[PDB]
């Protein structure tokens, strides 16, 4: 039976330091939960698993560290936050105010100045799934709005329920496509 | 005319690298803050100004900026974060995934784990209420929930909104209640 292991890069310098978006590497513990997936990995047993990631660098160094080869998607990059880009939730109060309540009224169809929104991903995101529907077992390393989307899909939840999907750092939810729709198992790789 | 200058101690080290809680000192941008704020007040020509501050680092260190006398009340604190103090979003939805979407459902009764609500903070701030509703011009240097629970107080807002109240840092909103209710006048101060 095929299943699909999602998970977020690990931890980034920007993530440590308290900031969105961006491209930043791997932080010390970022790295030691990259050797913990390839433990998990390998600790499950997969035929022929095949690993996708985006083109920031945090998703990258992840793959690099369990030594398979990886498939590289500008689709599965992290959703843009436009001006707000590497700032912290107190820097877009103090310098968007309006913008960061907006927000509230509609995060799926929220869009930041010159950046995406939810519904711009999901979009965004259909040549990936089509892609998903075709393999057997894969591995997606990849960002917190993309996972979500991701998730929302398989776990068919509304457009409401997905921009609150739980998808934490360091935390593999591997879904297993079933007849009545999709399995899904919360492993947390504690590092 | 009476107005209640309320305004967030000036930006902590902890804030700019995004955590919550804590007793941090101020940043070089929150002590440039300290001197805008002097620069604002006496530009004000104020008669008998009354300063109020917390007993945290921060707000004391805005305070001291003033060159004025100020009184400190331990009911003006933060809401505590309990377990939860000096992380970041990420590291509260890794090692406290179910806490952070229970906080979702009701963003005024949740109660961090050894910590604090809104709601617990509300019958903290009973005592400064009503000080500060019998006494003059007030200039009141805080917190951000703190701020929060105080304006929501005089613009008479619900519990409901209370937790969604802009209250960036580097703002000072000048509160002038009059018959109908309060007014305010938001006094932005670019550092
Ligand atoms: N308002 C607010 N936004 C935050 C905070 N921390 C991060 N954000 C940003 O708020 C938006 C959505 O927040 P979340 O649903 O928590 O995460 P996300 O939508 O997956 O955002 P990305 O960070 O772009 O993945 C994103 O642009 C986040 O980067 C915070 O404390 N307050
Ligand atoms: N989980 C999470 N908590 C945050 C974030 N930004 C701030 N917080 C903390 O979450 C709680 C509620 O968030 P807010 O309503 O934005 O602010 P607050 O309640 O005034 O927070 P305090 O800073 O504790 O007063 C508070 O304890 C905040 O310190 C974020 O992005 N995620």
């Amino acid at each position: 039976m095929r299943s699909i292991y999602l998970c977020r890069h690990g931890e980034s310098e920007l993530n440590l330091r308290g900031r969105i978006g961006g491209d930043s590497g791997l932080s010390a513990r970022g790295k030691q939960y990259a050797y913990a997936l390839a433990n998990f990995i390998r600790s499950q047993g997969i035929s022929s698993l095949k690993v996708w990631t985006s083109h920031m660098k945090r998703t990258i160094q992840t793959a690099e560290a369990l030594g398979v080869p990886y498939e590289q998607w500008k689709a599965l990059n992290e959703i843009d936050a436009g001006v707000c880009e590497e700032m912290t939730y107190e820097e877009i109060q103090e310098h968007y105010p309006e913008e960061f309540a907006l927000r509230d009224q509609d995060k799926y169809r929220y869009r930041y100045p010159k950046g995406e929104s939810y519904e711009d991903l999901v979009q965004r995101l259909e040549p990936v799934i089509m892609e998903l529907e075709r393999q057997e077992n894969v591995l997606v390393i990849c960002h917190q709005a993309v996972m979500r989307c991701l998730l929302a899909y398989f776990l068919d939840k509304s457009s409401d329920e997905l921009p609150y999907l739980k998808c934490p750092l360091h935390t593999v939810l591997k879904l297993t496509p079933v007849a009545y729709g999709c399995r899904v198992e919360s492993i947390y790789l504690n590092v």
